[PDB]
């Protein structure tokens, strides 16, 4: 099986490759907005074969941590993670997904979740595809996985994959298909396939949700109690197609 990416993690170093990975940084967004003052690898840390994500609470100051691939993939691929969260915090919002390099605003280049966990439903993780079609100028839901596991233990590894083809995303965990989103060969202006004219990046993040300009996040309200969490990924692979 041909090989187009891996990274166990288990480099001689106590931070992500600096060559791939990039520390993630502000936006006024729900999973953007507490990188801001998040000095340097504070939240981030390579250790005992992990990459260690961590959101924590800093006297007052709310604090993600996440990092983002500078190399990105072509169609014909399946992107792998392999990951468990430390533990459920209520307000906690980490993902596992894939923006494109170069496209137009969100969500007119599409966007692809493998994996989602917020309060609202403990037990189980969202599979989520964005784009302008799904999506419009007034929406953030995408389209979501509704047969998605509901008895599922997301502090125990699992691997989360998406097969990305000019056909079809199909989601995976744990090796067993989940759902697909298909192509439907429409007029390219409806912009519903866009997922196979930009290259697509990596992202890993435990983010913290509660308020955002005063309307309250799909992750929800913040317990300060539940804090620290982390998440833990084990591995990333990217595998090229026959
Ligand atoms: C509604 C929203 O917050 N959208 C931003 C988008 O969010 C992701 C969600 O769409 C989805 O729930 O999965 C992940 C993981 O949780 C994110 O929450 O993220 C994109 C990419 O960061 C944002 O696009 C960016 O917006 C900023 C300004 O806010 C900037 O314009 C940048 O150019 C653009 O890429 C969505 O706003
Ligand atoms: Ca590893
Ligand atoms: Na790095
Ligand atoms: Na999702």
């Amino acid at each position: 099986e041909n090989i187009l990416f891996v990274d166990d993690f288990d480099a001689k170093c106590i931070v992500p490759d600096t060559a791939i990975w990039k520390l993630c940084t502000y936006a006024n967004n729900a999973w953007s907005q507490y990188f801001r003052g998040v000095d340097g690898y504070e939240n981030v840390k390579v250790e005992e074969g992990y990459l260690k994500l961590r959101a924590c609470k800093d006297n007052g100051t709310y604090k993600n941590g996440g990092v983002f691939s500078k190399i990105g993939f072509p169609c014909g691929t399946r992107l792998e993670v392999k990951a468990r969260l430390t533990k459920l915090v209520r307000g906690g919002f980490p993902a596992i997904w894939q923006m494109p390099i170069g496209a137009p605003e969100w969500p007119r280049g599409g966007q692809i979740d493998l994996m989602e966990w917020v309060q609202g439903s403990p037990k189980q993780i969202f599979q989520t595809v964005h784009t302008f079609y799904i999506n419009g100028e007034n929406g953030s839901a995408g389209v979501t996985n509704k047969e998605a596991d509901k008895n599922f233990d997301v502090t125990k590894d699992h691997v989360y994959a998406v097969q990305r083809t000019e056909k079809e995303l199909i989601f995976y965990v744990d090796g067993k298909e989940t759902w697909k989103y298909e192509n439907q060969h429409l007029d390219k202006e409806k912009l519903q396939y866009p997922f196979c004219e930009y290259p697509f990046n990596i992202i890993l993040n435990f983010s913290l949700g509660g308020e955002l300009n005063g309307m309250m996040t799909w992750p929800g309200e913040i317990h300060d109690e539940d804090l620290p969490g982390e998440m833990w990924v084990d591995w990333v692979r990217v595998v090229l197609l026959d």
